[PDB]
């Protein structure tokens, strides 16, 4: 349900050379679950109801990056201030949904699609929105549904997002990676939910609720068994999610 702004084929020109030096930075820095984590935890403060928050660069507040939930994504806005500063013309909500979309493809996973044109909002949305780690299916469906408008199919597929990177116990609280591979984007998420609890590897009460719930748990399922299966529906889900009330 998209109608994507025109931009100047000067504003085209910066996507294309940030998206370059975006991949050999994140590669370099070896960040790119942290810009991940930027662009779709940011990303998810979308309430469909009132048409708030969502991907418009309000994440760079301090006041945003204050919130709890929030904790060690000042690394990756502070990360990134010197690469934004050599692209003026992009606005800070597209650059990091570039970087979040570049941060999948350098680990190796799919090739989301991006369209710019995002507008920098000045108002940061309340704090609270975000999804917690500790509860379950409900809650997971009041956020991502409710406020969001994703699917359950979405949902499922944007959870093994989590399939790079790591917990740390000086963030959230919880700690460790959720796959042997933090770096490499796959499936191994999926199949670690299976598998049970392996020592030195991380589950959330939040990654636990997708295998009890009767929906939920065919998708893991599918994705287990069927990687590119998975890498199709996440592209999907990844894309929206970084659209969330953009081009409607
Ligand atoms: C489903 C609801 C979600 C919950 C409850 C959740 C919760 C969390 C928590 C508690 C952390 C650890 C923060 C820390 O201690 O460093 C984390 C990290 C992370 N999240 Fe999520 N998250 C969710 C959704 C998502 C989505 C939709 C994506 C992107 C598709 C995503 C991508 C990531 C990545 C890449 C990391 C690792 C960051 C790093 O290595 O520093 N998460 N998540
Ligand atoms: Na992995």
């Amino acid at each position: 349900g998209k109608s994507y702004p025109t931009v100047s084929a000067d504003y085209q020109k910066a996507v294309e050379k940030a998206k370059k030096k975006l991949r050999g930075f994140i590669a370099e820095k070896r960040c790119a679950p942290l810009m991940l984590r930027l662009a779709a935890h940011s990303a998810g403060t979308f309430d469909k109801g009132t048409k708030t928050g969502g991907p418009f660069g309000t994440i760079k507040h301090p006041a945003e990056l204050a919130h709890s939930a929030n904790n060690g994504l000042d690394i990756a806005v502070r990360l990134l201030e010197p690469l934004k500063a050599e692209f003026p013309i992009l606005s800070y909500a597209d650059f990091y949904q570039l970087a979040g979309v570049v941060a999948v493809e350098v680990t190796g996973g799919p090739e989301v699609p991006f369209h710019p044109g995002r507008e920098d909002k000045p108002e940061p949305p309340p704090e609270g929105r975000l999804p917690d780690a500790t509860k379950g299916s409900d809650h997971l469906r009041d956020v991502f549904g409710k406020a969001m408008g994703l699917t359950d199919q979405d949902i499922v597929a944007l959870s093994g997002g989590h399939t790079i990177g790591a917990a740390h116990k000086e963030r959230s609280g919880f700690e460790g990676p959720w796959t042997s591979n933090p770096l490499i984007f796959d499936n191994s998420y999926f199949t670690e939910l299976l598998s049970g609890e392996k020592e030195g590897l991380l589950q959330l009460p939040s990654d636990k609720a997708l295998l009890s719930d009767p929906v939920f748990r065919p998708l893991v399922d599918k994705y287990a068994a069927d990687e590119d299966a998975f890498f199709a529906d996440y592209a999907e889900a990844h894309q929206k999610l970084s659209e969330l009330g953009f081009a409607d």
